[PDB]
């Protein structure tokens, strides 16, 4: 039994909600939370600019040293970082930017990133400004994540959409 709240269930491990991630993160305060990533840790818009934003910019302060130690992240790839006041953890993973070009199939990778966490509260991966199409998005999710993940979809129209069209 965990305390996430109000999600539907559309497989074993895969439940959804209508709902602001970062007030989500705010009430749950989940082991890990995951960010909208890119390569640069460069926390400016979506969901990552949101997350940052609700961390009084602590976040990109945090973010800026990892970059500065360890250079950037592969798209596809991840790194664990501070939760700050919104979960223990940040799982900061970079899905495909189909804006700058970036390959599909590496979001399959970004998800994998998931299996290494029993239970993450999460957004649809390459979703929103990042260009995909959620519906992929939440597909390859499902396919490809084995641990239990709850998904944020801030969009109301959206969130309809993906499980009335859920196979
Ligand atoms: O404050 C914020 N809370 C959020 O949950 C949030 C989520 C996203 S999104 O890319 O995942 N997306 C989901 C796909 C398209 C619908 C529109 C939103 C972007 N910005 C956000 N800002």
């Amino acid at each position: 039994v965990n305390s996430f709240s109000g999600y539907l269930k559309l497989t074993d491990n895969v439940y959804i909600k209508n709902a602001d991630i970062v007030e989500e993160a705010k009430k749950v305060k989940p082991t890990v939370v995951v960010n909208a990533a890119n390569v640069y840790l460069k926390h400016g818009g979506g969901v990552a600019g949101a997350l940052n934003k609700a961390t009084n910019n602590a976040m990109q302060v945090e973010s800026d040293d990892y970059i500065a130690t360890n250079g950037p992240l592969k798209v596809g790839g991840s790194c664990v970082l501070s939760g700050h006041n919104l979960a223990k953890h940040c799982l900061h993973v970079v899905g495909p930017n189909v804006n700058k070009g970036e390959d599909i199939q590496l979001l399959k990778s970004a998800y994998e990133n998931f299996n290494q966490h029993e239970v993450l509260l999460a957004p649809l991966l390459s979703a929103g400004i990042f260009g995909a199409d959620p519906i992929h998005s939440l597909r390859v999710c499902v396919d490809t994540v084995r641990t239990n993940v709850y998904l944020a979809v801030f969009d109301k129209n959206l969130y309809d959409k993906l499980v009335s069209s859920f196979l």
